[PDB]
């Protein structure tokens, strides 16, 4: 069984009941050829200048991460078509509010450019928020996904120059004794087509065996707002900020949240009025 795939457009509705049966889909031209184009510009130096996760000059290196992975986050001040074109797609959103409306609101726990070497190994198949949010795996087994990832082909995701793994189904299991990769299906794409995965579905980038092809993704973390961003936007310049659209500020943690609760009292507030009411941020003024 094949990870199933699912027009944008068309099959809009059936996108998040498909993830949350399956714990994966593809999302065939997620992002148009044409924002694809604009992100990698824009983001192309940034990736060249960025060193190894790693590296010895981080406060807070990345372990985990091939050497032969390059990830670049907190793309806001970075890229117009990410501030503008991604955060606020009414693909993503729908997406989103079908998946956390038990919950409330929901924030971009990380955007992340990452660019794969030429060979870059396999990586284990595993689930994610293991490394930051350690709570996620006391939750009941089965409450809902309280985060998803969009993993958006910038290239062409090729079986041969690694493209993601999947196990169908995995978002479920509980005793993971079945665990191998000879449970995996690959989720070929073309650039703007996305995988959406839970936080549960296991899965791994594939290894790179033409020695020769740079294969780069946008990865997309969208969580619940009660739960912390892997990544911080407090240094995001203010003119920027106010160049955003309220939802895009909000998906930034430059607004306050709600919760779901009957009663919700909300998040991130400030004696009882919004982050954004009390700074008088603008929105939507251009640079
Ligand atoms: C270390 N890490 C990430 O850096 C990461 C990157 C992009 C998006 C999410 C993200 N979150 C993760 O939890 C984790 O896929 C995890 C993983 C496990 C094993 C091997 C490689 C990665
Ligand atoms: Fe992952």
């Amino acid at each position: 069984s094949q990870i199933p795939r699912l027009s944008a457009i068309n099959d809009l509705h059936k996108i998040w009941p498909t993830v949350e049966e399956h714990g994966a889909a593809i999302i065939e031209s997620f992002l148009s050829l044409d924002i694809v184009r604009r992100l990698n510009e824009e983001v192309d130096p940034f990736v060249k200048i960025e060193p190894i996760p790693a590296a010895k000059t981080k406060d807070h290196p990345n372990h985990v991460l091939s050497t032969t992975t390059r990830l670049v986050n907190v793309l806001a001040p970075i890229s117009k078509a990410y501030r503008e074109d991604v955060l606020n797609s009414k693909v993503l959103h729908r997406i989103c509010s079908d998946a956390f409306h038990v919950y409330g609101d929901y924030w971009v726990l990380m955007g992340a450019v990452m660019e794969l070497a030429p060979s870059n190994p396999a990586q284990p198949l595993h689930r994610d928020m293991r490394f930051s949010h350690p709570i996620v795996e006391y939750l009941k087994p089965d409450a809902p996904a309280t985060s998803i990832n969009f993993l958006v082909a910038l290239s062409p995701f090729t079986a041969e120059n690694g493209a993601t793994h999947v196990i169908l189904g995995s978002h479920k299991w509980q005793n993971l004794s079945n665990v191998s990769m000879d449970a995996t299906v690959r989720a070929l794409m073309n650039p703007g087509d996305a995988l959406l995965i839970t936080d549960s579905t296991i899965h791994c980038g594939g290894a790179e065996t033409t020695g020769t092809e740079t294969r780069r993704l946008l990865t997309i973390t969208m969580g619940i707002s009660q739960l912390t961003p892997l990544e911080s936007n407090l240094a995001v310049p203010r003119p920027v900020i106010e160049s955003l659209t309220p939802l895009a500020q909000r998906l930034l943690g430059w607004a306050s949240q709600r919760s779901a609760a009957p009663r919700d009292i909300g998040l991130l507030t400030i004696r009882g009025n919004s982050i954004e009411k009390t700074m008088n941020l603008k929105a939507e003024q251009p640079l």
